[PDB]
């Protein structure tokens, strides 16, 4: 129940998988990998 690395959300609101640590960028608008 997630957005994959890449995928565009929302900086605000974003929604992407937990499990492999992704969070959404706001550059972009995409989810982006942290380190």
């Amino acid at each position: 129940e997630c957005l994959g690395f890449g995928k565009g959300c929302n900086p605000s609101n974003d929604q992407c998988c937990k499990s492999s640590n992704l969070v959404c960028s706001r550059k972009h608008a995409w989810c982006k990998y942290e380190i």
